[PDB]
């Protein structure tokens, strides 16, 4: 469980990435397409871009950047207790996108590494810690879903 001042970390840096959802957005997914080809392959909207400039010319990608981050952000917000809004998505990414749990840890690792570029005086190492364990308490969580469904 994160405690409070884990928390207090993860939503300053938070509160920050939503100066500027759809460029964090886009950052981070073309990060985890780049890094990690596989996950491109799960987008019939974005299997069809082949450069880092024809991703960063695709609106549509800027468009569910920001889907993916507002979700995120909500759940965020509820501190852990985010139980009615993985709902929904766990049950979305098991059984219709199919998203492997590794495919999540993924976009953990581009999300703080855009965080860290776009907001390095805002997370420093606690910060980093906090906001992996964030992204771990989710990956967790939704884990946990999957296995009930047989994924
Ligand atoms: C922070 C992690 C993530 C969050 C919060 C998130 C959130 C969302 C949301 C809110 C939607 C639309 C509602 C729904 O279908 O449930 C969605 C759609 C989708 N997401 Fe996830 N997502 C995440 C990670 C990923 C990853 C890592 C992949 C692929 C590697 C992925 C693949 C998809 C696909 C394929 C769709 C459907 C897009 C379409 O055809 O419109 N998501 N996501």
């Amino acid at each position: 469980v994160l405690s409070e001042g884990e928390w207090q970390l993860v939503l300053h840096v938070w509160a920050k990435v939503e100066a500027d959802v759809a460029g964090h957005g886009q950052d981070i997914l073309i990060r985890l397409f780049k890094s990690h080809p596989e996950t491109l392959e799960k987008f019939d909207r974005f299997k069809h871009l082949k450069t880092e400039a024809e991703m960063k010319a695709s609106e549509d990608l800027k468009k569910h950047g920001v889907t993916v981050l507002t979700a995120l952000g909500a759940i965020l917000k509820k501190k852990g207790h985010h139980e009615a809004e993985l709902k929904p998505l766990a049950q979305s990414h098991a059984t219709k996108h199919k998203i492997p749990i590794k495919y999540l840890e993924f976009i953990s690792e581009a999300i703080i590494h855009v965080l860290h570029s776009r907001h390095p005086g805002d997370f420093g190492a606690d910060a980093q810690g906090a906001m992996n364990k964030a992204l771990e308490l989710f990956r967790k969580d939704i884990a946990a879903k999957y296995k009930e469904l047989g994924y």
